[PDB]
């Protein structure tokens, strides 16, 4: 008699490149589009939504509770509720776990959950109430400070990726080959229409003409191992991690519509899948990229699943270094991992990422008839999140 | 049977005045102290915490996931997890209901949940990626923009208070008499030592000497009706809402340690209460101060309680206009509400506030042997949140 | 026996467009090239220079006394002196008058005087010592605030141009025809090589390569009356003044090397002319564009010249409106004025402008054998400056 | 006969401490008050002024040509002119010399010349036109960058002071003794009323009551040798220069009214003195504090005076180390130098400083009946300025 919560529908924007397609688009506008889309896709009216839960890491200057702004712009009435949350990179997936819990505790019926992020729109900042009596001071890039800098050891996420490259003795070649394989899988899938279903177009409004954005613009077409092998290391001069074998800075949103299984049945909805389990676990901040290991093992143990049971896997590629380490420790078939590419190619809109890869997982699970699935993400400050999805 | 989760223990910092005692104290530092406090108070080792969940509305510049920074500074091991969330003024109490949900769904055994806020340390910000080829630009106060300003209508929270005052025909006098009652109640509680149990002293580390802060410094000593009636309207030149009958800008943190009833009994812990229900509902952002009315009613319905069963209430005083209005609608005995004073006196450290009033309720329920209690707050953008607590 | 001071030599950079050729070139670097050039042109060694005097309105952030920075870079000895000055648009010409005065009172023999300006490099700023306790504040564009905004009435110099347009009843048609004539005369002069003599090339050092700039890049080629006529008014929605009939925002330096007539004779130098007189007079800030009227009249009377004695004139074009009013009042033959075009086409690097038009005057006087010349500028805050030059 | 220019009258504000009395008072406000005062003291109407010349190193953000704002505020007519200039610390005295040249060349009859500075109001800046697509950037303190940092060697003026200390082998003790004597002489002069004649009171207007400032607030009362000796070196860790034996960061204005000797006689004015000579000379930037040596010597030679002919001297105290060096080299009787204290005590409002000390000299010469005086200052970037004054 345990609660069975399903994902009735999902959708994501395309992922924009840094200061690219969505250079001037507030996170909450991207969120509103995905919210309306999951509702239209499921045939559910906005007024039936109890609450919107949206992960977002970089809200500075966007005003009160951007999740609420997203919900209200999507047409979800004032009666519903909304809130944001921040488990950094895990945010978008975690939000789905959290939404599932609202329904499992009988506190709601229909949740919209996911994530949203405008890294482009993130401001610079300084604390100036006390004044600066004399001397220079720093205007601080909130994207870097609040999104990409380890709070404990003081270094960029890319150095934690170097720490993983040295513990696992991963060569520069092994990482450059992984990223080339990710770009090529993503270019293949995009041209074959495999992102069409999950992507809802977004209308960037302008003065000299609106623009429809429905293609992931951060993917690199014709990615040779040459353009990878010619890059300098970005975080250590005798290291292996580069702009080419790391993910980038990106804008996007993504969302899922959750309700009980019996509810989806009552509404004539064919659900994208059932949430069987989730799990988050901590690891050393220094090697934060390993997060997916204990989070996925725990998720799998809560499902009563073996690693071999899995038919599909979205394992977020923040860095090639961390991804290979995860694929090695866990030891699943790499041919079913990031089957349509991953974040090195597609982008990593921090708060949105977890709901982005969940989209890719669900829609590709429909495409090929995979029964069991698992999405998982490493997290700055040292954590992982994971979720097991079973098709119906 | 049903899960049953208890608040094993609770603690909060004093609430500091704006650019006051905590002027230069990062939110997570305040948060850390209160995490160590709830652990110590319950007799639980930090190594036993599965997850720290902390409300926070104004984290700009503090770096990656300040809940994880509070958790680590407090000595919760890297293996645990941590996140922040934002349901604005409701964040601190919502984090507690979220934590309870973690335990009810079987995903955790032991949560620290609460909130934290340094409104003092909130930076001014500006989006400057595109560059500013010519012309003045605004450095935006994130405290005002992201905390205090309604996103839909463009005006401060105090203006929603004017809308509520007007709806309910609340005179200036009546708002002012409420504010004085609240100050006089709070100065009394302070003097008679009724804040001591709940407060854990925070030590401010400076160059010139450590300062231990263990007293709410926002409370005005010897407040009079005469003093209030001298003040000018702060939001409307023929309005009723002043600085004297509105809460303030404040710094502080507050948390609670949650576990199952059965686990408290295993550990010999005598908990502060059982979380019997909670609820959140939405309303017109224009009159967000009415949030607590449907929130408290839904919460009481979920608990199976009538309003007269309540023995003690903490209904947050964002503004006298809204506080009076909520009290007149629900009809609870004003004498069991904010019995040691409310936020006009004590302060409103946004993200911490909901855990702040929860602390006050729990320790006063204990000291007078109350059995049934409710905490509730209005939420900017048009929401309310409430929680019902029963003593063991 | 009244002292006679000559201009032995002169030089100017090309005038750069706003954030264009000299986008990242500090004013002092442009100044240094022009100091070296006037020395080279006169056959005078840097070791012989007593003082360098440079007009400069927007030095913020450039460091201590950019005039000294310029002169040291050009190898003027540490035993010499250097200072900057600021009479706004008048500065580069006032500098020369002041340098002439050093020699006249016997305090110096050899002066390099002019001005320099990098409007591109001008920063944004805020008084932040006292703090901003709460609320937004402005980051102020120093170029606009200290350069282009009237300090009394608070509006841009364009509005003073509107005031002049109304008071002199100057049509949009007349102003635009003037603007097009300036563009077309400057393009002709450019293509014929008439700026070559005065322009010294400036090498913009980069990383991917050095670029030699020796063309005035703000000059529009093939400028049409239609392109002027289609612009909207820039300062008053029912006005006549536009971006097209106003000058621009620009970068440049320019200078003159001064000595007594007898010293030039001793050296065998053929000077560019003798400074027979100068003057500066104030007018109403509201119609500051009129400055050249009383200044030119005073300069001429000090020279004992009638207006009809002039063979050539450089009257600076801050705005078509004021250029037209000045020509109307003075009544000098427009065909002898801004013969090679003016600032509408060439640009207006504020602190340099006055020495820029002096350069154009002097080299045209030489080229055509004009005997008597005058340069004059209008000045924000309501002033004018004029200088009479006679050929030797 | 030669042109003889006299100082008819003089006045200065008190010198305010950094973020002290004048923390929020724009320099031009201070200037306006001293302009009005020199007019009143001379019995000359504002309508009679031809030009205002005001030294000012740090005008960023104050708007167009603060000299003109100052002159207009004092009711100097729109028909007059005004300009600012910058020879750093020498500026306030150089303006006077420049003012004298306007009259000697017959270009003006009546000049108000001096300087003004608000180091408190100096802003922080950043060049932001190109944008900062990613990363932290610096907000630069303009007071330090444009006022106090050497542009060639990149270090503060205090480092130049160390270089002079080492070269002249000046002990810590000798420097501190000098500093203590400056404080103690200034304090005696203050108590005895010796600054009253030269100071014009300034009214600081504020919402909560006007404050009249007529005392130099930087002067330390009861300054002890021990208070100096305890300090740590501020620039070199085995240096000798400290906050105590250097001057401060200060706000002030000061000026003089000039006219020919014959015009003063026509008007029946008894002048404060005749300007007999002035000089400016350069020195190595690295030892800029030595500027007063070649400059004083040149001024004296130009006057036909031996050093021993001087009855009184104001040699500016940028730093004890340099003031000591200057006095050692010149060898004048130290008992006639800075007779009422100097800038270590009184403060150093850069652009005003040279006119400030001139005020002190003039009024002491008058009060004790000294016939021959000299004022002189060192100048960052390696210069000196000096002026010889004789009583009539
Ligand atoms: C005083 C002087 O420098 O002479 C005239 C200077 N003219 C200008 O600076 C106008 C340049 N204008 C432009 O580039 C566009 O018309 C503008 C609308 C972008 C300018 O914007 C403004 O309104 C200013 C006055 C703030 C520059
Ligand atoms: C030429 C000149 O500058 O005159 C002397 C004025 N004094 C100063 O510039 C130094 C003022 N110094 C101080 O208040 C303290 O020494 C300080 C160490 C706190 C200043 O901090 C600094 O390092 C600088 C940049 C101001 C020198």
């Amino acid at each position: 008699s345990t609660p069975s919560i399903v994902i009735a529908s999902a959708a994501r924007t395309a992922v924009g490149s840094f200061n690219g397609a969505f250079a001037n688009t507030p996170a909450h506008e991207l969120g509103a589009t995905v919210i309306s889309a999951v509702l239209e896709r499921a045939g559910v009216a906005a007024g039936e939504v109890n609450e919107v839960i949206l992960g977002q890491v970089l809200p500075a200057g966007e005003g009160q509770n951007p999740a609420r702004q997203a919900a209200m712009k999507a047409g979800v009435p004032q009666e519903a509720t909304a809130w944001g949350m921040n488990q950094l990179c895990g945010s978008g997936l975690r939000a789905v776990a959290l939404g599932m819990q609202q329904i499992a505790t009988g506190d709601a019926s229909i949740i919209v959950a996911g994530g949203m992020e405008s890294m482009s729109m993130a401001p610079h900042c300084a604390h100036l109430r006390g004044g600066v009596k004399m001397g220079d001071f720093k205007m601080i890039d909130t994207m870097i400070k609040d999104g990409l800098t380890d709070a404990f050891y003081g270094y960029h996420m890319g150095t934690t990726a170097e720490n993983v490259a040295k513990q696992w003795q991963l060569s520069r070649d092994e990482q450059d080959a992984f990223a080339v394989a990710s770009q090529n899988k993503a270019e293949a899938a995009q041209k074959d229409g495999r992102f069409k279903d999950e992507i809802v177009p977004f209308i960037v409004k302008g003065r000299k003409g609106d623009i429809t954005v429905d293609a992931d613009e951060y993917i690199r077409h014709g990615a040779t191992l040459d353009s990878m092998a010619k890059l300098r290391p970005a975080f250590d001069k005798e290291g292996t991690v580069t702009a080419g074998n790391a993910s980038g800075l990106n804008d996007g949103a993504a969302a899922a519509l959750l309700m009980s299984e019996a509810e989806a049945s009552r509404r004539g909805i064919q659900p994208l899948g059932r949430i069987v389990s989730w799990a988050t676990v901590g690891v050393d901040p220094k090697v934060m990229g390993t997060g997916p290991i204990p989070a996925s093992r725990k998720a799998l143990e809560r499902a009563g699943w073996k690693i071999g049971d899995l038919d599909l896997v979205e394992a977020n590629e923040a860095f090639a270094a961390q991804a290979c380490a995860v694929n090695k420790d866990l030891g699943w078939d790499p041919s079913i991992v990031n089957v349509n590419g991953g974040a090195i190619a597609i982008g990593h809109p921090i708060g949105a990422s977890g709901a982005r890869i969940l989209n890719t997982l669900l829609f590709e699970m429909k495409r090929r008839g995979a029964r069991k699935g698992l999405a998982t993400l490493c997290i700055g400050g040292g954590m992982g999140v994971a979720m097991c999805i079973e098709s119906l």
